[PDB]
């Protein structure tokens, strides 16, 4: 059987909708679901050469490093065909899984006013009480509190770590931090934090389980996750017709009708419904950021020890 590992809850339920079956009908190979996602548990696996998971669902800026340190199997192009997938994804180790953004999701009816803004996510006075924020060092939010702070999309890079954390230092107290993609849902839904920075599926996933969110989509924060193989995979050719199957058009259409994340094959869009197309976060333009995963790549480790830090002073 073929593992794979993603983040759990309704995006990896998704997932599995999408691509377990048509994987099993195309080579005869079952589909096992693992995770959720954990770059300690990754590197452990493929240390102690006992690699359980032979598809990663994995952020792109870890995607993009983790080659070079070994982590990873180099993916196979002639199995995997590139000329249909985002090229902004691909890598020797990695191709793009979906393309998302951080937006800010609001139980509405809980609060007096949902903050439409960086800005607003970031006053306390105006828009009182808990608000939550990613955990861990990955692009998203200290992009978030420079927007805030008033730094404009095109000169966010390269970031002015100093500045982020002076800005979030204004509202620390008053964060409650999402470990993953359920705890945020649980901290929105359940107004313990009534608003803050989420993936955006999740807020998709929430509605269509029947929970009232909103979704501010002022400039949003776009990032991509990738698909990759941890070196070591005992299913090594059936991982690469894995990433093929999940990659190409129809499964990727697929994710992206399950999920409210907008495909990464180029030939996606037109295989749906242009009801569902049109608010995907590859549409959702009129004021967007674009996170730099490859800045975050070539910084990764300093960026990571800088936030974990600072999370502690």
């Amino acid at each position: 059987d073929l593992v794979f590992s993603s983040w759990g809850g309704t995006t990896q339920d998704a997932q599995k909708a999408a691509w377990a079956e048509k994987f099993m009908v195309e080579t005869g190979i079952n589909v096992l679901q693992d995770g959720p996602t954990d770059y300690g548990k990754l590197k452990a696996m493929v240390e102690a050469n006992g690699v359980t998971w032979d598809v990663v669902d994995v952020e792109g800026d870890y995607a993009a490093q983790a080659g070079p340190k070994g982590l990873l199997e180099k993916l196979d192009f002639s199995v995997i065909d590139k000329t249909k997938l985002d090229p902004r994804f691909v890598t020797d180790y990695s191709v793009g899984s979906f393309y998302y953004s951080f937006v800010i999701g609001c139980n509405v009816d809980s609060v007096s006013a949902c903050p439409k803004s960086w800005a607003d996510l970031f006053d306390t006075a105006k828009f009182p009480g808990k608000r939550t924020f990613y955990k861990w060092s990955a692009p998203g939010v200290i992009e978030a509190a420079l927007l805030a702070d008033g730094v404009t999309a095109d000169k966010l890079y390269p970031l002015d770590l100093d500045r982020a954390f002076k800005k979030l230092d204004t509202i620390k107290s008053d964060i409650i931090w999402w470990s993953g993609g359920a705890q945020s849902q649980q901290l929105i839904a359940s107004a313990e934090a009534p608003f803050g920075s989420v993936w955006n599926g999740r807020m998709t996933a929430l509605e269509q389980s029947g929970v009232k969110v909103e979704t501010s989509w002022a400039q949003n924060i776009t990032a991509a996750d990738s698909l990759v193989v941890p070196k070591g995979t005992k299913n090594k050719d059936a991982a690469m017709k894995f990433i093929a199957l999940a990659t190409s058009a129809q499964a990727q259409a697929d994710m992206a009708t399950a999920t409210g994340y907008a495909p990464v094959n180029i030939e996606s869009a037109k295989l749906m419904d242009p009801k569902i197309a049109k608010s995907l976060p590859d549409q959702q333009t009129e004021s967007q950021v674009n996170a730099d995963m490859n800045y975050w790549a070539q910084h990764r480790d300093e960026i990571g020890e800088r936030w974990y830090a600072w999370q502690a002073k």
